[PDB]
């Protein structure tokens, strides 16, 4: 389509449709999921964010991300920080796994903010959509599955305190991507970077499942 946030929409239909079909977010979906398989989903998003968050502050201030730059509302690196330090405890910083798919992951990362800054937004925008489109609903199915105790942490990650409301937000964050500005050659290596990031959450879900099933 025209805008950027249509075109981009319409164009991961299908990987976002893989995305769903994979047999760990399949059984995520199913209210089927357990400590473990939750507690790496976990880690696997603090390696993302903390990557992800690097990058984001590398070109802040760049034409090319500029205009979707939210430090306040979407970082999510110090929730993670909390949830991580309940499910794995005051050292979970030297217990957490950190494997070849998240390893993936995080290279196009930098790769992406170090040499094709113009496609860092194809990835904030697949990540932030993607927890904040679906971030309420696993939360209600983890609480439900997981039976926490009345700790309260270990959720932090599924709310973004700082937008008081995510369908607004979303409409600003859409309009902000809109409002970069890009070649007819960027605007499709963009397009084409947000298959690959969902491509690389369909291979860390696969990776995770494998692991689980052992
Ligand atoms: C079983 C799993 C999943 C379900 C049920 C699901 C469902 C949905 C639904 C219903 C929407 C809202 C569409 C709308 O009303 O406009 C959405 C949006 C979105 N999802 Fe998912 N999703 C799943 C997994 C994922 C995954 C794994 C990713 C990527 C890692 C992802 C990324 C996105 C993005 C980026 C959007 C924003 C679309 C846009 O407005 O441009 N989703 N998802």
């Amino acid at each position: 389509p025209q805008d950027l946030s249509e075109a981009l929409k319409e164009a991961t239909k299908e990987v976002h449709t893989q995305a769903e079909n994979a047999e760990f977010m399949r059984n995520f979906q199913k209210g089927q999921v357990t400590r473990d398989g939750f507690k790496l989903v976990m880690a696997s998003l603090y390696h993302i964010y903390v990557a992800l968050e690097e990058e984001i502050e590398r070109n802040k201030e760049s034409p090319v991300f500029a205009p979707v730059y939210f430090p306040e509302e979407l970082h999510r690196k110090a929730a993670l920080e909390q949830d991580l330090a309940f499910w794995y405890g005051p050292r979970w910083q030297e217990v957490i796994p950190y494997t070849p798919a998240m390893q993936r992951y995080v290279k196009r990362l930098h790769e992406v903010g170090r040499t094709e800054p113009e496609l860092l937004v194809a990835h904030a925008y697949t990540r932030y959509l993607a927890d904040l489109s679906g971030g309420q609903v696993l939360k209600k199915i983890a609480q439900k599955a997981l039976d926490l105790p009345s700790s309260g942490e270990g959720l932090a990650f599924f709310t973004f305190p700082n937008i008081a409301s995510a369908t607004k937000f979303k409409q600003l964050y859409r309009s902000r991507m809109n409002s970069l500005e890009m070649t007819p050659a960027v605007r499709q290596r963009v397009i084409e970077e947000a298959k690959t990031a969902f491509l690389l959450n369909i291979q860390l879900f696969e990776e995770l499942q494998e692991l689980l099933t052992h």
